[PDB]
């Protein structure tokens, strides 16, 4: 049971849970990843975004296109090139509600652990990913 | 810090470590995932294999093609269609040495935790992925 296999199994339980939590907001999981990462790291390559959402860059460009058409992401051409993609007010509010449902989805998956185990598990994750 | 982000960070530390451990054996990480999964679950869709190696199905078909050309995977046409892909003796021996270097790579990543924390962490992973 390589570590990476154990990690993959956890992601395989998490992802459909997160997707279903996000559905009533009209968002796919890739769209959520784009919103969240762009909210924290404005000006991010769609390659990086795609590696984080584990989708091809072409799929991410399609995500970007949909989020821009929706008024949640913009790239206003600088009257000074074009500005790196950032969230609008709309996108920030979207992002916030989506982060709330994703947090609840996470807690639902983490309920398989006791409260102390959840804290230790998140610490261990932080250490391993540092 | 959504759980999935913490998981992604851990995979982002693990993957280059595993890739470098596998390089002297002449294997990419996708090739390793194909070998290992085919060793345990003969007859597996290249879609499933690709989702586990987080590469596109086309990339996986290329992996399959290389592992077949190498004498590690076969698909002997049944004298009885074509048989589902399985490992040859060569592929099994390859798989075994590769599993050994991947295990050592894993332990190197897990050394950031004490021995008891590593045991508890693997238990927690098993529970969350069950
Ligand atoms: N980094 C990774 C990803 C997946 C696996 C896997 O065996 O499924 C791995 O051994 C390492
Ligand atoms: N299943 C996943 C994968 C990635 C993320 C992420 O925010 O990076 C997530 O929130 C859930």
């Amino acid at each position: 049971a390589p570590l990476g296999y154990l990690l993959y199994r956890v992601g395989a339980v998490l992802r459909p849970e997160v997707s279903a939590a996000l559905s009533p907001l009209g968002l796919t999981l890739p769209e959520f990843v784009c919103l969240r990462m762009l909210s924290q790291s404005p000006g991010l390559s769609s390659a990086e975004l795609a590696r984080h959402a584990s989708v091809t860059p072409q799929a991410m460009n399609t995500v970007l296109r949909k989020l821009e058409d929706a008024g949640a992401v913009a790239r206003p051409a600088s009257v000074s090139r074009s500005l790196p993609a950032t969230l609008t007010a709309r996108g920030r509010a979207l992002a916030k509600r989506a982060e709330a449902v994703v947090r609840a989805a996470d807690a639902r998956v983490l309920a398989r652990l006791t409260a102390p185990q959840q804290r230790e598990f998140k610490r261990m994750l932080e250490k391993l990913g540092s």
